[PDB]
């Protein structure tokens, strides 16, 4: 008793490529979670470039959880700063200060 069986199957579905704004969202001690596109603090740059095709000339909103520490915001800033990003909108924050 022996026979070679197979599981043939195929499905043709659409694949639209719409355009939408870039919105960042972080939570916990330090965890990035984009809309249906979760990432880490390590692949944050690589992933970002893979999604925005490496475009730092786009107004991206930086949404940081209310449970973020000073060290976290200091790392993300210094990281995105050295990695470019010269146009990052500050969500829920439009106030300036100097002294």
């Amino acid at each position: 008793m022996d026979v070679k069986v197979n599981l043939p199957a195929s499905t043709s579905t659409p694949q639209p490529r719409p355009e939408k704004p870039v919105y960042l969202s972080v939570k916990a001690d330090n965890s990035m979670f984009i809309g249906n596109d979760p990432v880490t603090d390590e692949t944050m740059i690589t992933a970002l470039n893979a999604l925005t095709e490496g475009k730092k000339d786009t107004t991206i909103f930086f949404r940081a959880d209310k449970t973020v520490d000073y060290e976290t915001l200091m790392k993300v800033m210094d990281t995105l700063h050295q990695a470019g990003y010269l146009k990052i909108g500050l969500v829920g924050e439009e106030t300036a200060k100097a002294k």
